[PDB]
DNA sequence: CGGCTCACACT
DNA sequence: AGTGTGAG
């Protein structure tokens, strides 16, 4: 079991929110640009950054005023604001454009607003059959990188030169006659991804990057290797060298506490080092599921299927009221619950029309001042009507007990966060 | 005051 | 049903 059974691709839009703004606002194109929200506080928080802007060191989770210091000419596009909160509708709609195009080629799993996993196994089989021993031209893979290539013995000075040489080595090595071979399958998968990315760009004007491999983790990792506007094929064989110097945190789901735990407990830095441990050893340290996943993953093997899901399982609205802005009155809490409910209602109504389904559960989450937990309390009630007033009213009923204060016209402790989430969808 | 938004494991 | 982790 070499985990070479599937052909999986992860496609991620390059600086997605920026591209959406750049398409709509042509003046932003091919310039250091960022997308920000909530301009009032420090010029707004940057949530997307063009590659021209990244050259100046501008990053996500950076204040616009600070970004300006690094990049004086940085152009900014503001996230739409509705009812006192950021509205992401344009980006969701832009996302739908991309997802629908991708869906034409194969079943997709919407991993995020700007990326999706594709299981191309079946599509590859069909493509392999359509061409009988047809040699795969380099022209079919104009933006493809083969990780780990070129290897061995002035063209390579340029990145395009390196890409070509690597591709040539790979293609020269490829034997068409073996329809079964995983490398061949990955290659054909890459050809389809080229087509998928060309279609996306032609039809949306959005550029994207892609990773092609035998699983989701490798595909996602591969995608990031040659961003932007490029796709990378990571073969099973490329894994040992790739993982040998690959920081553990870089593997998906290893970015947080578990990753640090793996590093600290095992005293290792790289993904490859995990191979020297028995599955039982890994299981003992990190649990049954994690241990087995780690044992297989460090060998480039993962079995997490590409879920056939294009739609979010939940629709959520929330707002932060940090520090001084915390809501300390009942009226204040009710008004904000209403604003969140109103946006939620609009999105829910659209969802029902577009997707033939209804949310049956309303989830309410709040944060009181002095908690470092993202959520202080979680509570749920039935969502029976797509009405903002009822939903906000119900949400308030569910969380009204949290209010310590006797006066009751005041709210204590003050709420630093309000969250409304529609869940438990059903067909209709 | 890196904000808003999802998915999912564990209990 | 609720809490926490991880991600984008
Ligand atoms: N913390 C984050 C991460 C992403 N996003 C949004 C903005 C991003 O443009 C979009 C996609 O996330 P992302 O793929 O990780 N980064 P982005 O697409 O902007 O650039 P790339 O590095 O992928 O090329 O989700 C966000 O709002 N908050
Ligand atoms: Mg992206
Ligand atoms: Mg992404």
């Amino acid at each position: 079991a070499t985990g070479q059974d599937r052909v999986v691709a992860l496609v991620d839009m390059d600086c997605f929110f920026v591209q959406v703004e750049q398409r709509q606002n042509p003046h932003l194109r091919n310039k250091p640009c960022a997308v920000v929200q909530y301009k009032s506080w420090k010029g707004g928080g940057i949530i997307a950054v063009s590659y021209e802007a990244r050259a100046f060191g501008v990053t996500r989770s950076m204040w616009a005023d600070d970004a300006k210091k690094l990049c004086p000419d940085l152009l900014l596009a503001q996230v739409r604001e509705s009812r006192g909160k950021a509205n992401l509708t344009k980006y969701r709609e832009a996302s739908v454009e991309v997802m629908e195009i991708m869906s034409r080629f194969a079943v997709i799993e919407r991993a995020s607003i700007d990326e999706a996993y594709v299981d191309l196994t079946s599509a590859v089989q069909e493509r392999l059959q359509k061409l009988q021993g047809q040699p795969i031209s380099a022209d079919l893979l104009p933006s493809t990188y083969i990780e780990g290539l070129p290897q061995g013995p002035e063209e390579t000075v340029q990145k395009e030169g390196m890409r070509k040489q690597g591709l040539f080595q790979w293609l020269d090595s490829l034997q068409i006659d073996n329809l079964t071979s995983p490398d061949l399958q990955l290659t054909v998968g890459a050809v389809i991804v080229e087509e998928m990315r060309a279609a996306i760009e032609r039809e949306t004007g959005f550029q994207c990057s892609a990773g092609i491999s035998h699983n989701k983790v490798l595909a996602k990792l591969a995608c990031g290797l040659n961003k932007p506007n490029r796709q990378t094929l990571v073969s099973h064989g490329s894994v040992p060298q790739l993982f040998s110097q690959m920081p553990i945190r870089k593997i998906r789901s290893l970015g947080g506490k578990l990753g640090a735990s793996v590093i600290e407990i095992l005293g290792i830095e790289y993904m490859g080092e995990l191979t020297q441990f028995t599955e039982s050893q890994l299981q003992s340290h990190f649990g049954e599921k994690n241990g087995s996943w780690l044992y297989a993953m460090c060998r480039g093997i993962e079995h997490d299927p590409v879920k056939p899901r294009q739609l979010p399982k939940t629709i959520g609205c929330s707002k932060n009221f940090p520090g001084k802005t915390a809501l300390a009155t009942r009226e204040q809490v009710q008004w904000w619950l209403l604003q969140l409910a109103q946006e939620l209602e609009e999105r829910l109504t659209k969802d029902r029309n577009d997707n033939d389904r209804v949310a049956t559960q309303l989830v309410v989450s709040i944060r009181v001042q002095g908690d470092k937990r993202l959520s202080s309390l979680r509570r749920c009630c039935a969502l029976t009507r797509y009405d903002a007033h009822k939903m906000s009213h119900d949400a308030f009923t569910v969380i009204k007990n949290c209010n310590t204060s006797g006066i009751q016209t005041e709210w204590s402790p003050p709420l630093t966060m309000l969250f409304l989430c529609a869940t438990k969808f059903s067909a209709s």
